[PDB]
C-alpha cells in the first residue's frame, strides 16, 4: 500500500498510541510509534527551523530542531533506508488537526540531494529552496487543507480570514518532482532538508504536529489521519 | 500555440530556410531563423560541452560551445524573454535527421536557475545535474526516438544495436518538474544549463543538429519538425 | 600602483566630484566618478540587499539594491574587465565618514564565482555566505574602523556602545583567500556578490556611503579616502 | 604541536607500525596507526575517486574510495571531532615515497563545508573545486616536491620529465584560506571533501600512498614522515 517514512514534530504527547508525555519530535518508519525521539520545548509565536541529515554510507537518520537563543534537540536513527524505501521517491511535509486547533506553518523550503559512486566522478543532483510561496506553485504538489499565497509563506493548515485557525484539518503538500536515492553504482547517496516553521496557537494546548517525508508516487492523504496519526499513517499505528 | 525559445546545434547548413552555408550555432525565437549564428566547426568523434546564461537584469542570451585544446565560438542576442515565454516553463533538449542521419548525444546534464528580489532576500532555487542516465528517468521527459540506458548516457536520435544511426528520427527530453522564472517581487532571475555532447557520423555530412529549449507544459513534437526544422518548430520558418 | 573596480551605494550626493544630486549607486572603474549612476531612494532604518552580476560572455557590470514592499534599482555598464582587473585579483567591501556620520553595515554575506571552459567540462569554483560575523574571523581581512561581534554582524564603521557612530572612520573587509578570473582555457568566468545592509542614522543627511569592490592582494586603505573618495580610490578623483 | 586528522591511502601495507598485510585506506587520528581500515585493491593505472562525510550532528569519519565497474570500500570511525581539532583549522593533502616510489595523483579536488544552527536560519559556507591546476595558484598552499602545471593536474610527489618518479620525496598542499567548523550558536557542522587520483607505479610494489588531512595553521611538513609515517605523522607512531 502506501508507505511513508518521515521525521515528526509532535507538539501533542497522545501517550495513547504510545505517545509520549510532552510535546517532542520523534522518526517515524511506516509507523507513527516514533523509533526514537526526544523533549522539545515548542516556541509559541516564534520561527523555528528543523533540519535533517542522512548518508548511504553512516546510514543513519539525523534530525535537529531550533529556535534562536534557545537551546536544540537531537535524535537519530540508524536506518539503512534502502530496504524501507524504494529506489525513485517523493518528497513532501504535513501536519493534522482534529480535537484541537493549531497553525502549522512553513515560511522557507530548501531541499538538496546527491548521488554519487559510479567511479565515473560525475555525481546526479537536484537542490532548491523557497520562501516566497505564491498562488499556484506548480512544482509544488498541495493536497488538502493546503494553500499557497498568504504572505509568501506555505500554510498546510486550515485558518480563517482573521487568522482563526480550524482544528479539523490535515495538509500535505509534495514536490511534483521525483527524487533518485538509487543508482547500480551507488556508493553513496545524500540528501538535506530544511524548511522554517510558525507555530502559533491561542489555545495552552497546540496540536497537533508538524512532519516532513517522503512516500509513493501515487500517495494519498490517509483517510482518519487526523491529529496524532498525523496525515501520513494511514490509521492503525 | 505551442511556443519555444532555444539555442541551436546546426551542423547542417540548410541555406534554403536562411540557414547560413555552413554548420553552426544559432538562437532560435519562436523561429528556426536564428537570430545571430557563429561558424561552428563540429568535431566528428569528440565530446563537446555547450554553456548558456542570461540575466532578468542584463537580459542577454549568449552560449558558447567548445572541445579541448580547441577554439571556441561566441554568439549572444539581446532579449528581455518576459514577453517571449510565460512566468511558468519547461526545459529540455532535442534534434531531428530526415534526409541523413547522425548520432546526437548528451553523456551529461545539468540545470540551475535562481530567482530573487523580493528584497526579502530568500530567493528560491532549482539546481541539478546528471551523467549516468539509466532506464526509466521518471523525473526525465522522453518524447520520439529520444532513449535512455546504453552506456549512461541520454541518446535522443535512433541509432541500431551495432551503432548505425539512423536518418528518419527527431528526439525530445524535458524535465518532468516546471521551472520558474517569474515572480511579483522578481527583480533578478538567472539559469545556466551546461550539457555533454558526442557527435560522430559515418557521412562527412554530418546531420542534423541537436539545441537545447524551453516551451509550453502540454508542449508536444512538431509534425514534419525533422531535419532542419529541428522538432522545436513546428514547420512554418 | 593600487587599483580597485567597484559598485558604490552613495547616499551623499556630493556634486563636486560629479557626483549627482541625490544619494545613488554607481559604478567605478578605478575611479570614484562613476561610469554610470541610477537613483537610489535610501531607506533608513531598513534591511537592504545588493546583487551583482558579470559573465566573461556577456561582459557586463550590473548590480540592484532593493527593500521589501520597495521599488528598486537598475545599473549596468559594460565592461570586459579583462584589460581593467588581473587575472589573480581580491574581493572586499567598504565604505566612509568625514563631514557627517552614518552606519555602514552588513548583516549577510554571499560569495560564488566559477570558470569554465577548458572544454575539459570541470570548472573550478569558489562560493560561500555568511550572516554570524563572530569576533576574529580569520578568513576575514578587516582593516579600519572595521569591526567584527556585536550581534552576529559585521559593522565597517565606527560606532560607539550605545549606537552613536562617528563619522572619520573607514572600514574595508577582504576575504583572506584569493580568486581566478583567468585562465588560459577560459571561455567564461562568472562570480555573484549579494550582502545584506542596515543603515540607520539621526542625521537627515546620512553619509556617506556603502560599496563592493576587487583590488590587489597588497591593497591598502586610501589615505584621505574619507566619506565620498570612499576608502578605495587614492584621493585623485 | 602540530595535530592532524586524516584519511589515509596506504598502498603499502607496513606491518611493523602496525601497518596491515594489505595496501588499505585508514582513518588516521593524530596517529598514523588508523583506528579503522578496510582491504583496498589499488588499480595501477587507473583513475580513481575518494569521498569524505562527517556531521556535527552523527559525529562520524566516513569515506569511501572507487574506480569505475570496480567494487568499493568502505570503512567508517565514530568520533565527534570537536575535542580534536580546534574551532578554526586548515584543509590539505599529501603522500610520501622513501624506500620505493610512485606517482602521487589528483586531477580534481572539490570542497564544501557548512555551518549552520544559530536558529537564526543564515548558514555559513566555502564550497570550491579544482580540475585545472595552473602554475602558481595562490589559493593554493603547496610544500615539499608538490607541483602545479604539468597537465592541468596537481602532482605531489617528485616525478621526472619523462616520467620516472622518485622515492625520496614528500608533498603537501593545503588550502591557503581557513576553514570554520565551530560556532557558538553551532548545532550542526557539516563538509564534504573529493579529489580524483591516478596512481601509476612501474614496480609492482607501488609507495607510499595519499591521504587527505586538517590541521593547525602553522602547520609544517614532517622532518622523518617519509614512506609509512605519511608526512604528515611527524614520527612517532
Ligand atoms: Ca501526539
Ligand atoms: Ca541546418
Ligand atoms: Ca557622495
Ligand atoms: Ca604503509
Ligand atoms: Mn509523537
Ligand atoms: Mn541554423
Ligand atoms: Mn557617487
Ligand atoms: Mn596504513
Amino acid at each position: 500500500a502506501d508507505t511513508i517514512v518521515a521525521v515528526e514534530l509532535d507538539t501533542y504527547p497522545n501517550t495513547d498510541i504510545g505517545d509520549p508525555s510532552y510535546p517532542h519530535i520523534g522518526i517515524d518508519i511506516k509507523s507513527v510509534r516514533s523509533k526514537k525521539t526526544a523533549k522539545w520545548n515548542m516556541q509559541d509565536g516564534k520561527v523555528g527551523t528543523a533540519h535533517i541529515i542522512y548518508n548511504s554510507v553512516d546510514k543513519r537518520l539525523s534530525a535537529v530542531v531550533s529556535y534562536p537563543n534557545a537551546d536544540a534537540t537531537s535524535v537519530s536513527y540508524d536506518v539503512d533506508l534502502n530496504d524501507v524505501l524504494p529506489e525513485w521517491v517523493r518528497v513532501g511535509l504535513s501536519a493534522s488537526t482534529g480535537l484541537y486547533k493549531e497553525t502549522n506553518t512553513i515560511l522557507s523550503w530548501s531541499f538538496t540531494s546527491k548521488l554519487k559512486s559510479n567511479s565515473t566522478h560525475q555525481t546526479d543532483a537536484l537542490h532548491f529552496m523557497f520562501n516566497q510561496f505564491s498562488k499556484d506553485q506548480k512544482d509544488l504538489i498541495l493536497q488538502g487543507d493546503a494553500t499557497t499565497g498568504t504572505d509568501g509563506n506555505l500554510e498546510l493548515t486550515r485558518v480563517s480570514s482573521n487568522g482563526s485557525p480550524e482544528g479539523s484539518s490535515v495538509g500535505r503538500a509534495l514536490f511534483y518532482a521525483p527524487v533518485h536515492i538509487w543508482e547500480s553504482s551507488a556508493a553513496t547517496v545524500s540528501f538535506e532538508a530544511t524548511f522554517a516553521f510558525l507555530i502559533k496557537s491561542p489555545d495552552s494546548h497546540p496540536a497537533d504536529g508538524i512532519a516532513f517525508f517522503i512516500s509513493n508516487i501515487d500517495s494519498s492523504i490517509p483517510s482518519g489521519s487526523t491529529g496524532r496519526l498525523l496525515g501520513l499513517f494511514p490509521d492503525a499505528n
